[PDB]
C-alpha cells in the first residue's frame, strides 16, 4: 500500500490518467487517508505528522562512504612511481640479506611519506565536498530546512525549481516542465491535471506554476532506481616519464662502466687467475655495484611531482573556500588562471539589485530629486499612490529592518518596491490602500510577462465604471497614451510631436543617467457598453500618463577597480542585460568596461541575430567572426542569445591563440551556457537550485570582484608547480653527473647509497610540501594569460639550473680531488671495501647537502626576482622543514657513524662548509645579473 501506488505513476501514459477515473477518483478521492492539510496550514507542533507517517523514510540518506582511510591508502599506493621505488626497495631489501637493510629502510621512508599524506587529502577533501552538499513547504509562513521532505507537504511550484520529489498536479498555469532528466527527450512537458498530472523528482521546471500535494514521495519510487541499482596534468605525466627514462639510462651506464672497469682491472691486467675460493668476495663487489645504480634510479624518478600537485590543488581550494568560493569541479581551479574572456551579467552581479527611485517626472515638471508632497497637485498624488499600490501585486512589502537600523528589506521585484518606496518617500502609505481592496473587488488582472513588459489591473470599484493602470517599460505604454494629466489635474491632449519632443527631452536624460524609465498611467472605461477585454491590443491604448519615473540600481563599489584589474591581466569583459541599449550602455561606462572614446561596440539582440545569421535561417560561426572581437555591450538580450555569443567564442579559430571563457550566468534559463562556458560560474544567495547544479564554482557573495581571485590563485597553483621543478630538476642534474663521474674516475661513486637516499628524500619528498604551500601574491595578476602551448621549462628555469649545476659541479669536483691538500685531513679516494670511513667524503657530503639546502631557499623565485627571501615568514612549514633538515643533518653527521658511513667533523670544517653553502647565494646572486636572451 505505502508502494503499491507506485505502480500507476510506473505507466507515464493515458493508462495512468484513465486509472484514476477507473478506480481512484481523483487526488482529493485518496487523499482522506491522512490529513495532508488539503486547504488549511499545518500547524507545526512538533511530534505532528507522527501518526500520519507512521514509519519514517528519508531520501537524506546518503552513501556510507565512497572510500575507507585503508581503501584510500591501497589506491594511493598504485602510482609508476611508486612501484618502482617499491620494486627498487623490495630488490635492495633482498640482496642485502644475503648495515645493509637501512638502504632499503629509506626508500620505504619515501613511500609510507609519499601514500599516507595522499590519502589524508582524499579522505579530507572528499569530506568537505560532501559536508558542503528554506524548502519547497508552502503554507503561511512555513519554511524549513531543505533536507527532511515528507508525504502530504504542499509544495508550491514556480518557474525554475528544481523538483525534489514525484508528486501530481492540483492546479496552476501553464505548468512546462523538461524531463530529459529521466527520458532523454529535451521536449516541454505540458502538465495539467486531465492530460498529465504526473510530476518527477529531478525534473526542471521551465514555464507556468502550480501546486503539488503528493504522488508518493521517497526512495522506492524511480529515483531510488539508479542509487540502488586536464591538460596540465598530462604534461606533467609525460615529463614524469621522460625522466625517468633519462635516469634509467644513466644508471644503466654507470652500472655498465663500473663492472666493465673491475672487471678488465681484476682478471685482464692483473692476469689474475680465476680461484673459486675468490667467488664469494667478488660477488660482493657486484652487489655493491648494483644497488649503486637502483639508488640512482631512486634519486632520478621524480615520485614528488604528483604530491606537490595533489597538495598545491587542495591547499588553493581550501584556501579559496576563505575567499567566498566554493568550488565543486577541482580542475576548474586550474583553468581560471588561463581565462581570456569573462561574460557577465549585469543584475546582482555588477549592480546591488537594490532599486529605489531618484528621478520623477510628475506634474509636467521634472524634479532632479523627490519632491515634497505640497509641491506636487492635489488629486494627482492620491492617483499615483492607489495606482502603485493596486499594481504592487499584494505580494511585495517593504519590511522594516530590524537590525540595527538598517536599509529596509524588499521580499518581490525591485521594481514595484522601488516604486512603493517612491510612494513612501512621498509621505503616503499604500497599506490602507491595499487594506480597502484585498483582492475583494479586483476584477481582472493581466499578470506581467517579459514580452508585454507591463501588467495591467482592473478595478470595478467605482459605481458601474472600469479603471485600468497598466504601469509599463516608457517605450511600450508611453506610445500608446493619447493624454497627460498635468498642472492642476488637467487632461491635455497628448500628440506625436509632443511625445517625441518629451522623449527627447525628459527619457533620454534618465537612461544616459543609467537609469530605467517606467511610466504609469491610468485609463477610464464608460458605464458597462461592452466587456470587450478578449482583444489586448484595442484595450491597451489611449491611456492618460500620470508620471515617469526613474528607478536605479546602485554599482557595487569595488567592481571598477576589480574590471581594472582584470583587463590589466588580459582578460577582457563583456555584459549581457536585457535592459535597452542606452541605460546597458550608461552602466557599463560607469562600471569601466567600455570606455568613453573608443572603437567598442554596443548592439541589441535583435540585429544580433540578424547579422550573425547569413539568408535562411542557420547560423554561420563565419558572421560571429566578425561580431565577437569587439562587442562589449549586448542589450535586450534573449535568455538564449549569451548561449550563441559563448559558442562563437570557443568556436573560433581565426584568432591565432584560443580563447578560454567563464561565465558568470545565473538563472534556470542559463543552463546550457554554464555547461559550454570552460568554468561557470554561479551566484549563490539568489541562485536557483538549477544554476547551481550545472556550476563549476559558487561565489557566495554574488560579486564580482571575488572572481579576480579565482584567477589569482589558479596562475599561484601553476607557479607553484613551476618551482618545485627548478628545484627537483637541478639536483638530480648534479648527483647523475658526480656519481657518473666516480664511475669513470677514482671507481668509488663518491656519495654512498645511504648519502644519494637522504638526498632523495631531502629533494623529492619533504620539496613538495616546502615549495608547494606557498601562499600567493597580487603579482600574478600583472601577466598576460598563459597559453596552452607554453613549454613546461621556461627559459628562466632552465637557465637558473644550469648555472647553480655548473657552481654546483665545480665545488663538488674540485672538493674531491684537492681537498687532501686544501684540509690537509688525508685522501678518501680508492678506499678498499669494508673501510672505515674517512673525513675527505664526509665534506664532501655536508658541502652537498649544504648547498642543496641554500639552493632550496633561493630556487623560489621563478622570475628572475633579485629579492629571494621575499616574504619567507609567510608560510610556516617551509621554515620548519628547512630547520628540521638542517638539525637532522647535524645529527647524522657527528653523532651518526659507519651505518651512515660519516665520521665526526670538527667545528673549522663545519664552518668552511656553511660558507660555501653561503656560496650558492651569492652565485645566486651573481646568475641573477646574466639577460636571458
Ligand atoms: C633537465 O633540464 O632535466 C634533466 C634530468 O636529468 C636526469 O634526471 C637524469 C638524466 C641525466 C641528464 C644529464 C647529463 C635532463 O633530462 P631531460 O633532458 O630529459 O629534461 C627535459 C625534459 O625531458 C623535457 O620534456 C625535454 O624537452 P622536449 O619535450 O621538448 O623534448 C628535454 O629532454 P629531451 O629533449 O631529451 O627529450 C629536457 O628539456
Ligand atoms: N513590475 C513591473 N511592471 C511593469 N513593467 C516592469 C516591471 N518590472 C520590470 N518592468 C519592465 O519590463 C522589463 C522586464 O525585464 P526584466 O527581466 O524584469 O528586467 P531587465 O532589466 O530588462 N532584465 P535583467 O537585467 O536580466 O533583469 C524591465 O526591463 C522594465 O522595463
Ligand atoms: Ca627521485
Ligand atoms: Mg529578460
Amino acid at each position: 500500500t505505502m508502494e503499491e501506488l507506485r505502480s500507476l505513476m510506473e505507466l507515464r501514459g493515458t493508462e495512468a490518467v484513465v486509472k484514476i477515473k477507473e478506480t481512484y477518483g481523483d487526488t482529493e478521492a485518496i487523499c482522506r487517508r491522512l490529513k495532508t492539510s488539503p486547504v488549511e496550514g499545518l500547524p507545526g507542533t512538533a511530534p505532528d505528522l507522527e501518526k500520519r507517517k507512521q514509519i519514517f523514510g528519508q531520501n537524506f540518506i546518503p552513501p556510507k562512504k565512497p572510500k575507507t582511510f585503508l581503501q584510500l591508502v591501497w589506491e594511493a599506493l598504485q602510482d609508476v612511481t611508486l612501484i618502482i621505488l617499491e620494486i627498487a626497495a623490495i630488490i635492495s631489501l633482498g640482496l642485502s640479506f644475503y648495515a645493509g637493510w637501512i638502504e632499503g629502510a629509506a626508500i620505504l621512508l619515501s613511500v609510507i611519506c609519499v601514500v599516507l599524506v595522499t590519502a589524508f587529502n582524499d579522505w579530507s577533501k572528499e569530506k568537505q565536498f560532501r559536508g558542503l552538499q528554506t524548502v519547497v513547504r508552502a503554507g503561511q509562513v512555513v519554511q524549513i530546512p531543505v533536507a527532511e521532505i515528507v508525504v502530504g507537504d504542499i509544495a508550491q511550484i514556480k518557474y525554475g525549481d528544481l523538483l525534489p520529489a514525484d508528486g501530481l498536479f492540483i492546479q496552476g498555469n501553464d505548468l512546462k516542465i523538461d524531463e530529459s532528466s529521466l527520458t532523454g527527450e529535451s521536449d516541454q512537458v505540458r502538465k495539467s491535471v486531465d492530460k498529465d498530472p504526473m510530476l518527477l523528482s529531478g525534473t526542471h521546471v521551465m514555464e507556468g506554476s502550480g501546486r503539488m500535494v503528493v504522488t508518493a514521495v521517497g526512495v522506492n519510487s524511480q529515483t531510488g532506481i539508479i542509487f540502488t541499482l586536464s591538460v596540465l596534468q598530462g604534461k606533467l605525466t609525460k615529463l614524469a616519464v621522460q625522466i625517468g627514462k633519462a635516469g634509467l639510462v644513466m644508471s644503466a651506464i654507470t652500472v655498465i662502466i663500473l663492472v666493465l672497469y673491475f672487471t678488465v682491472d681484476t682478471f685482464v691486467v692483473n692476469k689474475k687467475p680465476w680461484l673459486t675460493e675468490c667467488t664469494p668476495v667478488y660477488v660482493q663487489y657486484f652487489v655493491k655495484f648494483f644497488i649503486i645504480g637502483v639508488t640512482v634510479l631512486v634519486v632520478a624518478v621524480p615520485e614528488g611531482l604528483p604530491l606537490a600537485v595533489t597538495i598545491s590543488l587542495a591547499y588553493s581550494v581550501k584556501k579559496m573556500m576563505k575567499d567566498n568560493n566554493l568550488v565543486r569541479h577541482l580542475d576548474a581551479c586550474e583553468t581560471m588562471g588561463n581565462a581570456t574572456a569573462i561574460c557577465s551579467d549585469k543584475t546582482g552581479t555588477l549592480t546591488t539589485n537594490r532599486m529605489t527611485v531618484v528621478q520623477a517626472y510628475v506634474g509636467d515638471v521634472h524634479y532632479k530629486e523627490i519632491p515634497d508632497p505640497s509641491s506636487i497637485n492635489a488629486k494627482t498624488l492620491e492617483l499615483l499612490v492607489n495606482a502603485i499600490a493596486i499594481n504592487s501585486a499584494y505580494t511585495t512589502k517593504i519590511l522594516p529592518p530590524e537590525k540595527e537600523g538598517a536599509l529596509p528589506r524588499q521580499v518581490g521585484n525591485k521594481t514595484e518596491c522601488g516604486l512603493l518606496g517612491f510612494v513612501l518617500d512621498l509621505r503616503q502609505d499604500y497599506e490602507p490602500v491595499r487594506s480597502q481592496m484585498p483582492e475583494e473587488k479586483l476584477y481582472k488582472v493581466y499578470t506581467f510577462n517579459s514580452v508585454r513588459k507591463s501588467m495591467s489591473t482592473v478595478i470595478k470599484m467605482p459605481d458601474e465604471s472600469f479603471r485600468m493602470y497598466s504601469k509599463g517599460a516608457s517605450e511600450i505604454v508611453l506610445k500608446k497614451c493619447c493624454k497627460i494629466l498635468s498642472g492642476a489635474g488637467e487632461a491635455r491632449v497628448f500628440r506625436p510631436r509632443d511625445r517625441d519632443e518629451m522623449v527627447k527631452k525628459v527619457i533620454e536624460p534618465m537612461a544616459c543617467d543609467g537609469l530605467r524609465t517606467i511610466c504609469v498611467a491610468y485609463r477610464d472605461f464608460p458605464s458597462s457598453p461592452e466587456p470587450d477585454w478578449d482583444n489586448e491590443n484595442d484595450i491597451l491604448n489611449e491611456l492618460t500618463c500620470i508620471c515617469v519615473v526613474g528607478i536605479e540600481d546602485p554599482v557595487r563599489p569595488e567592481v571598477p577597480e576589480a574590471i581594472r584589474k582584470c583587463q590589466r591581466a588580459g582578460i577582457t569583459v563583456r555584459m549581457v542585460t536585457g535592459d535597452n541599449i542606452n541605460t546597458a550602455r550608461a552602466i557599463a561606462i560607469k562600471c569601466g568596461i567600455i570606455h568613453p572614446g573608443e572603437d567598442f561596440l554596443c548592439l541589441e539582440g535583435k540585429e544580433f541575430n540578424r547579422r550573425i545569421r547569413n539568408e535562411k535561417g542557420e547560423i554561420e560561426q563565419e558572421r560571429i567572426d566578425k561580431i565577437w572581437p569587439k562587442l562589449r555591450v549586448l542589450a535586450r538580450s534573449s535568455p538564449t542569445d549569451k548561449h550563441t555569443l559563448v559558442k562563437g567564442i570557443i568556436d573560433s579559430t581565426h584568432t591565432e591563440q584560443r580563447q578560454v571563457v567563464a561565465v558568470t550566468g545565473d538563472g534556470t534559463n542559463d543552463g546550457p551556457a554554464l555547461k559550454k562556458a570552460d568554468v561557470g560560474f554561479a551566484m549563490g544567495i539568489a541562485g536557483t537550485d538549477v544554476a547551481k547544479e550545472a556550476s563549476d564554482i559558487i561565489l557566495t557573495d554574488d560579486n564580482f570582484s571575488s572572481i579576480v581571485k579565482a584567477v589569482m590563485w589558479g596562475r599561484n597553483v601553476y607557479d607553484s608547480i613551476s618551482k618545485f621543478l627548478q628545484f627537483q630538476l637541478t639536483v638530480n642534474v648534479v648527483a647523475v653527473i658526480v656519481a657518473f663521474t666516480g664511475a669513470c674516475i677514482t671507481q668509488d661513486s663518491p656519495l654512498k647509497a645511504v648519502q644519494m637516499l637522504w638526498v632523495n628524500l631531502i629533494m623529492d619528498t619533504f620539496a613538495s610540501l616546502a615549495l608547494a604551500t606557498e601562499p600567493p601574491t597580487e603579482t600574478l595578476l600583472l601577466r598576460k594569460p598563459y597559453g596552452r602551448n607554453k613549454p613546461l621549462i621556461s627559459r628562466t628555469m632552465m637557465k637558473n639550473i644550469l648555472g647553480h649545476a655548473v657552481y654546483q659541479l665545480t665545488l663538488i669536483f674540485t672538493l674531491l680531488f684537492v681537498g687532501e691538500k686544501m684540509f690537509q685531513i688525508d685522501s678518501g679516494r680508492n678506499a678498499p671495501l669494508h673501510s672505515p670511513p674517512s673525513e675527505h667524503y664526509t665534506i664532501i657530503f655536508n658541502t652537498f647537502v649544504m648547498m642543496q639546502l641554500f639552493n632550496e631557499i633561493n630556487a623560489r623565485k621563478i622570475h628572475g626576482e633579485r629579492n629571494v627571501f621575499d616574504g619567507i615568514f609567510r608560510n610556516p612549514i617551509f621554515c620548519t622543514i628547512v630547520l628540521g633538515t638542517f638539525a637532522i643533518q647535524i645529527v647524522i653527521v657527528q653523532f651518526g657513524g659507519k651505518p651512515f658511513s660519516c665520521s665526526p667533523l670538527q667545528l673549522d670544517q663545519w664552518m668552511w662548509c656553511i660558507f660555501i653553502g653561503l656560496g650558492e647565494l651569492v652565485w645566486g646572486q651573481v646568475i641573477a645579473t646574466i639577460p636571458t636572451s
